[PDB]
């Protein structure tokens, strides 16, 4: 019921101790890993995989709760579906394979999975790239109305359940292709495949993926909020070499000076900004794989 | 058919030029009206009104586009459901009546358009009385991560048309009630009476009155704050003698509600109350002896 956007890549169940990890497998040599955003699947990587294919060994996963990942049962803290948690939880996955150390890249959420990673278990990555997004600290700390307006949803999807939930069901479709349209540059779909529009539409049409999402944002504005400020109170940076990608026109930007930012987060970081909307690889996908092919390959 | 929690007021279809203004209308003396919030209706003063129609001609009013009043058509500014339009609507209702120089009390929404009303045309009101609120300003402006958790739907009925009304939609009991119930002290209905709380739904359930509540949301993330922002930095405050109460354990309490007040009013008095949000259904008799206490000075 759901189309193939990744010719020539196997499908893995991987396993782990919270549950199986979905990932399309693709290419070989050097593995580097893709994880997603909200409210999207590991397909929104299928315009830029390919070219990641003839280089590297790419895998592309579904998080924790996402697609078709499995959904660990969470609790009152929000834990399994915690930047921190996710991240355990995907080393663990990419040890199934063989995986210790590897190159990481991510969007959205997966993003943020992936610099909390690297603050974590920087041992585990060769090379880091985070996609349009600012440390979730970053952005807290930043909150004002301009902020508060545009990224409502942090705040709309971290109130305690089943407030944003209940009002989800009421039509999940259109909040699903709303999210997606209101942060691109042309304002509409016209930058989503139609085929893959119905993966995220088709995921986000569950109320128990809805559910994860909502925890997803809840440990967003708690536990992962007061894990970034730990490191950032003790003076923390990542010590894996990594790169910066936004969008001109992206969510980042209207907040920041990103790698400003980032350099406040990291030793060792290089960046760009690309003429895109929020969803770099879906919008700018040229652009987008030469940046992340050039990066890991040097 | 709804409860009448209003025994011995009359009915009224007040005609306005932007439409009509319904109010529950009882007492005798100095005229004092009453502005209602979100998402309430005019019978959120049901407790206290009585009591301050010993000694005033209490006129309980629903807002220009809640309750019963009718619904002017919005535009692309939100312009009939800013503060400053409805203030001028509401002038229009009393002037209908022979009101040209009143009292007024007003909470959460009604506030704002309260004070609106006290910038824009002080000479219209005697005493001023705002309930369990700071200037939209005020949030926007002090806005962090608490603020944005605690009251998020400043944000999300903000957003633009049909996003808000579309998630509403699916279902609005539960949300009315659960607006209701947070910001109360005990966090449940108990507070409320059963009746008014299904003038509150019935309300709600109306999908035209959701699109007006966002509305009003909306123009109170933008054209609002950017009407306070032109008094904040002009230097204009409020010469009409107002109070402001709030509730200790309400939303206004949680920056020191005085000292803000005292950015904007010139001749401001304040005082807190035991209570949540809802001080008028939390604690009708605090409140109603503040508001005697005061307009009759
Ligand atoms: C996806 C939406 C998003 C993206 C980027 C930011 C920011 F401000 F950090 F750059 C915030 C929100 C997501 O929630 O991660
Ligand atoms: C009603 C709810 C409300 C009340 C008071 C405040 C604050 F923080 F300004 F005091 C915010 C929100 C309303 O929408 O005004």
């Amino acid at each position: 019921d759901l189309a193939d956007l990744f010719p020539g890549f196997g499908s893995e169940w991987i396993n782990t101790s919270s549950g199986r990890i979905f990932a399309r497998v693709g290419g070989d040599g050097p593995p580097l890993l893709l994880l997603h955003g909200f409210p999207q699947t590991h397909v929104m990587w299928h315009r830029v995989a390919p070219k990641l294919a003839e280089r590297f060994k790419v895998i592309v996963a579904d998080l924790p709760g996402y697609g078709w990942s499995d959904m660990p049962e969470s609790d009152e803290q929000h834990t399994p579906y915690t930047k921190r948690a996710m991240a355990k939880q995907l080393i663990e996955a990419m040890e199934q394979l063989g995986h210790v150390h590897f190159a990481l890249a991510g969007h959205d959420r997966g993003a943020r999975v992936s610099y909390r990673l690297a603050l974590d278990s920087p041992g585990r990555l060769s090379k880091l790239a985070v996609l349009d997004i600012l440390p979730t600290y970053e952005y807290w700390q930043r909150m004002n109305r301009a902020y508060a307006l545009k990224i409502y949803h942090w705040s709309f999807l971290a109130q305690p359940a089943p407030l944003p939930e209940n009002l989800l069901g009421g039509d999940p479709d259109f909040y699903v292709k709303a999210m997606l349209a209101s942060y691109t540059r042309a304002g509409d779909l016209s930058a989503f495949d139609p085929r893959a529009v119905e993966h995220y539409r088709i995921a986000f049409a569950d109320p128990m993926r809805r559910h994860v999402m909502c925890e997803d944002y809840r440990a967003g504005a708690y536990a992962d909020f007061e894990h970034d400020k730990i490191d950032v109170e003790a003076g923390n940076k990542i010590p894996v070499p990594m790169l910066a990608l936004w969008g001109a026109s992206g969510i980042a930007q209207s907040a920041a000076t990103p790698l400003d930012v980032w350099r406040k987060w990291a030793s060792d970081v290089q960046g760009a900004p690309i003429e895109s909307g929020a969803f770099l690889p879906e919008e700018a996908p040229d652009q987008t794989a030469e940046a992340l092919v050039r990066f890991f390959s040097a």
